[PDB]
DNA sequence: GACTTGTACTGGAACTCACGTGAACGAATGTTTTTAG
């Protein structure tokens, strides 16, 4: 499953304007361009990337034919990125001397879109445009457009500098002030307005993005991301029905795809190194034994009993793999997060293409959301995976219902401890005064708004939304050591930090509540 | 002052626990190529 993914950027006279105590938009498309660019390469990800700049003194494009489509250069082909991409976006691309408007540059994107992918097949086509809306523009060729992007399945996503004091890129603040706007900026973002909801709908609007809000949202890969895989499964109520079920991983820690190979520091190869394992014994001659003279074995309390492996496996717990039985139904309030166990969480849908089973997972579904209950399951990914007990409660949603299932612990999985009782403690219980500073730090550091009038609370600080830190860095460092292989690593972006601590405004208003609880509160280390 | 014996104190190592990283095998599924009917 591969995806053609088209790039096109302004770097007009407009997009150097750089006011002060605010970065220059061509900077933050720059940088917007630069991480999409090293997610797709270092991601090993077979996707084609084409790069499009209008606004250039010069023009490089297919369709400069007489004195229409000006100051447009296809700077790189739909070809699969790499380095070379990477170094000529952070060095050898400046600014143009020349405004242009963006339908031109989207009318050359879409006809590199369709050129290019004659030859080969691609399942989704993406356009993104980075542009500030500063140039003057013809409508004549909006239908047009829209006729062309909706036959072709072309998806489209434009990046501004300002969104539908102090100004931090990523700070979940206020980039552009609404105040400086120029008319012209107005109706370009009326245009992309018409032209997204012509489009996708209302869901359209959504899709207007800004370069700080998406250094820390990864909505760039929002269309290019791929499906999980699906578990095919039976859910089991008992012993004669069976409903048949889908289960794809809804959440799961993601990690590094690449390693680190250990390489000779003289001669950067790996070939010129070998690592072995050895086994010798209790002795000091340093006997050695080869691998088949080795039985497993384990400790029973100061004495060694043998077990070999064919045995093991021959006495091993042996169950019917690939298993989903509902071993009860229990009232979740007797369920509590806290037990919550694994490193993984299934939404369970019905079979990929049937309405008896969808119509009987909604029903239970429905069943235990009416009657505040949830199910009990077995669950075993196949034979040799361990069988574990695991809770399955319902998840209605004005668009999809499915199953969440959550691995559950065992007797033994927990951890009895006693901890003394803080409520009724006369040594450390807090005085009037003292609960009175807490309650004032905790109401003036509240990461959550009420909206006006509606009753629907408004999350300042959305952490679920943050990209991760790490592979960003990793992505950064790499590059940076690729490009300047003689210097050290750089320090870590200001916007990674920006993004990574709550709103200024937090701070601002606890300054002085955390000035009383330390007053109030006596700290010294020991 | 030099040796021996007995008692007390104490920081480092052994052990355990928990997590992260990387490598290998097999199960289950899906997909592509080749060959007999």
């Amino acid at each position: 499953n591969k995806a053609a993914v088209v790039l096109c950027m302004d770097v007009g006279f407009t997009m150097s304007n750089s006011i002060p105590g605010i970065e220059s938009p061509f900077e933050q498309a720059k940088k917007v361009i630069t991480m999409f660019v090293q997610r797709q390469v270092f991601a090993e990800n077979k996707d084609e990337i084409a790069l499009v700049l209008f606004g250039t003194d010069g023009t490089d494009n297919p369709l400069s034919g007489g004195d229409q489509y000006q100051n447009i250069t296809v700077h790189r082909h739909l070809m699969l990125p790499d380095f070379d991409l990477l170094e000529d976006i952070e060095s050898k691309i400046q600014p143009g001397s020349q405004q242009a408007d963006f339908l031109d540059a989207l009318i050359v994107s879409m006809d590199v879109i369709q050129h290019e992918t004659i030859g080969k097949k691609f399942e989704k086509r993406h356009i993104e445009i980075f542009t500030d809306l500063s140039s003057r523009f013809s409508k004549s060729q909006l239908d047009i457009i829209i006729h062309s992007l909706k036959k072709c399945d072309i998806s489209l996503q434009f990046f501004l500098p300002f969104s539908l004091g102090p100004f931090r890129l990523g700070g979940h603040g206020p980039s552009f002030p609404l105040k400086g706007i120029t008319e012209q900026q107005k109706e370009g973002l009326e245009i992309v307005k018409m032209v997204m909801i012509s489009l996708e709908g209302e869901d359209g609007l959504d899709e207007i993005y800004s370069f700080s809000e998406s250094l820390r949202k990864l909505c760039v890969f929002k269309k290019i991301e791929r499906h999980s895989i699906h578990w095919p499964c039976r859910l089991t109520i008992g012993s004669n029905l069976s409903i048949r079920i889908a289960a794809y991983k809804s959440i799961l820690q993601e990690r590094v795809k690449k390693t680190w190979t250990v390489v000779d520091a003289k001669t950067l190869k790996k070939e010129d190194i070998q690592k072995e394992t050895v086994y010798c014994l209790n002795d000091d001659d340093e006997t050695e034994v080869l691998k088949e003279d080795i039985i497993q074995g384990f400790r029973y309390g100061s004495d060694i009993v043998p077990f070999s492996k064919v045995d093991e496996e021959q006495m091993k717990y042996k169950s019917e793999g690939k298993c989903f039985s509902v071993l009860g139904f229990c009232k979740s309030s007797q369920v509590q997060r806290r037990f919550f166990m694994g490193n993984q969480v299934l939404k369970v849908f019905a079979a990929r293409d049937d309405e008896a089973a969808a119509v009987a997972l909604s029903s239970l579904i429905h069943a235990l959301d009416d009657l505040d209950m949830v199910a009990i399951v077995r669950y075993a990914y196949d034979k040799r995976a361990n069988p574990q007990v695991g809770v399955a409660f319902p998840h209605i949603k004005h668009n999809y219902e499915c199953l969440v299932y959550v691995q559950l612990p065992f007797m033994e999985d927990l951890r009895q401890y006693m901890f003394s009782s803080l409520k009724n403690s006369k040594k450390y219980a807090p005085t009037e005064a003292q609960l009175n500073a807490v309650d004032a730090l905790i109401d003036s550091m509240s990461l959550a708004k009420k909206d006006e009038k509606t009753d629907t609370l408004e999350d300042l600080f959305p952490t679920t939304k943050i990209p991760n830190p790490r592979f960003q860095r990793l992505f950064q460092c790499l590059l940076h050591r690729a490009l300047h292989p003689r210097e050290p690593l750089p320090p870590i972006q200001q916007h990674i930090w920006n993004m990574l601590n709550p709103p200024a405004e937090v701070t601002t208003k606890s300054q002085i509540p955390l000035s009383k609880i330390k007053t109030l509160f006596p700290l010294i280390e020991a």
